[PDB]
């Protein structure tokens, strides 16, 4: 997260870190056994880390649970990043509490102008590289489909939305990938892509989660 703020330990209780020897992506806990992330975060040997603030220090609220399976969306295209969503099942159910909690799926799609919370352990620099140890947060509005399409000609599908600031300075970045965009207590987006970070007229692009609720529910019900 570039130009954000320190969230505060365990203030974003649905935020997970995906770890394969190191943090490589964010995710969102959607029930005791399932995490939603980006399909571009797919790899084998994933351990889901819940209750994290400082990802380099065991602070006492963590649960570390290995993934038993990953399910990338059947229509995910890695070139265009269309359908950039993946489900991860935990080998055992997380113990839910005030600091490890699921986030609700949307019942409706959020509109342009809606204020949301984007969070993660990604790069905090727009030019350099600096990775934080503690969770960073950014309040950001959803941008209109037209401004999103104008920012990225030929690249925005019906399964994507832009959020952030056309002036730059405040954005998600590398390592925030797969993490949440939450608006009014619903998971509306997944950190998906962009051109660099916090650059003028190049806002973050997010997977439009409301399009996938049926798939998520069906998949969970049979797996
Ligand atoms: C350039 O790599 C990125 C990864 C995740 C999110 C974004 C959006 N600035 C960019
Ligand atoms: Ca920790």
């Amino acid at each position: 997260i570039v130009g954000g703020y320190t969230c505060g330990a365990n203030t974003v209780p649905y935020q997970v870190s995906l770890n394969s020897g190191y943090h490589f992506c964010g995710g969102s806990l959607i029930n005791s056994q399932w995490v939603v992330s980006a399909a571009h975060c797919y790899k084998s040997g994933i351990q889901v880390r819940l209750g994290e603030d400082n990802i380099n220090v065991v602070e006492g609220n963590e649960q570390f649970i290995s993934a038993s399976k990953s399910i990338v969306h059947p229509s995910y295209n890695s070139n265009t990043l269309n359908n950039d969503i993946m489900l991860i099942k935990l080998k055992s159910a997380a113990s839910l509490n005030s600091r490890v909690a699921s986030i609700s799926l949307p019942t409706s799609c959020a509109s342009a102008g809606t204020q949301c919370l984007i969070s993660g352990w990604g790069n905090t620099k727009s030019s350099g590289t600096s990775y934080p140890d503690v969770l960073k947060c950014l309040k950001a509005p959803i941008l209109s489909d037209s401004s999103c399409k104008s920012a990225y000609p030929g690249q925005i599908t019906s399964n994507m939305f832009c959020a952030g600031y056309l002036e730059g300075g405040k954005d998600s970045c590398q390592g925030d990938s797969g993490g949440p965009v939450v608006c009014s207590g619903k998971l509306q987006g997944i950190v998906s892509w962009g051109s660099g970070c916090a650059q003028k007229n190049k806002p973050g692009v997010y997977t439009k989660v409301c399009n996938y609720v049926s798939w998520i529910k069906q998949t969970i019900a049979s797996n």
